[PDB]
């Protein structure tokens, strides 16, 4: 959780640059995480935080709140878990800093979301959100002996991903909407930032550290087996795609399957987009 | 040219994070650039390193040089250019830091003139390059009130890259490309990184900045005009393309350059990768 997914997506020191640096906070603050999942976005945080801020999250996951809190028990971290839908959830104080993880692209109508995340803001507070970016992430990939095109067909994810927004709502590329939701939102100095992140699983280089990036790499999902092929291309055309694409789309991830192993040289960059702003005072 | 480009590609205290937090340059050092154009990456990087650093570009732009030579006499930092093709001059020195910006991407042999630049490096030096993705570059953006797929096709994009490397040689995306190249090389503790840059023409500001990054962005060509059709269609089909294919490239340019003015939101990541190695003392 922490030595995986977190270490496979952001450099601690790029974090912190973020948090010393750019956001330059140095006065404890009090942070709320709205769909905080088991704690991610406050095991990554609150250790660069400055010493007496308090960390507070928010999911209905029942069980998951009982890991968050397991999770944090032992950490010298002050951190409360609320049990509830982040969509209509009430709170009765403002924080210094409003944040979610891989959260918006869920939401059928980010805008008001957003909306709700604002309202729970202080004057003078700052609203962040860490939200990917589908289709640039996908775009980020490089395997060494294969032509990107031979297992990444970004047509057709890019029409694939585009569809699936126009029927639920959800939005795989979010990430770079904040900016522009903020905007009509009124937040003020809105920025938005790349996680410098690459990862680079190396050929030469041997190492448990390399062993243990494959691992990582592999249980995030990268380059899984597509499974039974009519299910894969059927479960596609459902979605807005041909027959062609979803052919296309499925021979593609069957040939990133077969390819990538421990001996494999990979470079992918996550591209995970930070966007962030300040409640006008 | 700094207040642009620069500007456009990097923010500056992400690059001083580079400089002074990753790479930990505390002491001066005396760093070639090959294919220094102007000096560009000097106007970035000298500002930032370590006071009594000494910089020395390398190209053969007769002109180009004088131009970057009166750029620098006014500048408080040791700079010195010299004449001649960086693929084959010989240098009689060996410097702390060997660096190149947009350069790897022309040679017909990446591999061939990195193991130069290296042959420069003193033993415990570092080699940067800054080195476009093309391709990831593409997928990262998002203009308010269209579909990228309708102004950006990403399927014919990736083919139509992965033609061009397929011919002269030439990789507009060898950035992910250098983490490999070094490994094969034997540099150690290699390592890369993505811009965090993320440019915003946000709709809703209303300020000179605005105005500015919008000359910006138009004098670097984004969205321009694809000009005559059949020459268009043309010239893309005689790198690989079909007709189809270029139709809708073109099609695609034509509604960009339609589509993107002052008024508008755009979210655009360049997405520029910064890959950089020690050589074995």
């Amino acid at each position: 959780y922490l030595k995986n997914t977190r270490d496979l997506y952001y450099n601690d020191d790029y974090v912190s640059f973020l948090v010393n640096t750019v956001w330059k906070i140095t006065k404890p603050v009090h942070i709320v995480d709205y769909g905080c999942g088991y704690g991610y976005l406050g095991l990554v945080l609150m250790p660069l935080l400055p010493e007496g801020s308090k960390y507070t999250g928010i999911d209905s996951g029942e069980t998951l709140l009982a890991e968050a809190r397991e999770l944090f028990r032992l950490l010298p971290y002050d951190s409360e878990f609320l049990e509830g839908d982040a969509t209509e959830i009430e709170l009765n104080d403002k924080y210094d800093i409003a944040i979610c993880h891989a959260f918006l692209l869920h939401m059928t109508t980010p805008e008001t979301m957003l909306q709700k995340m604002i309202h729970s803001v202080k004057k003078g507070g700052k609203i962040i959100c860490f939200e990917p970016h589908w289709i640039s992430n996908m775009a980020s990939y490089l395997l060494d002996g294969e032509k990107q095109s031979e297992f990444i067909q970004l047509g057709v994810l890019q029409k694939l991903f585009e569809s699936d927004t126009q029927r639920n709502g959800k939005d795989g590329n979010i990430g770079m909407k904040i900016p522009i939701y903020l905007s009509e939102l009124g937040v003020k100095n809105i920025e938005c930032r790349v996680s410098d992140k690459v990862n680079f699983l190396d050929s030469n280089m041997h190492h448990n550290d390399k062993n243990d990036l494959y691992q990582s790499l592999k249980e995030e999902g990268i380059a899984g087996d597509p499974g039974d092929k009519q299910q894969f291309v059927e479960r596609l055309i459902a979605r807005g795609l041909t027959y062609d694409n979803a052919l296309a789309q499925y021979e593609a991830e069957l040939r990133f399957f077969k390819a990538l192993h421990l001996h494999s040289s990979l470079v992918y960059a996550p591209n995970m987009k930070i966007t962030f702003g300040e409640i006008e005072c």
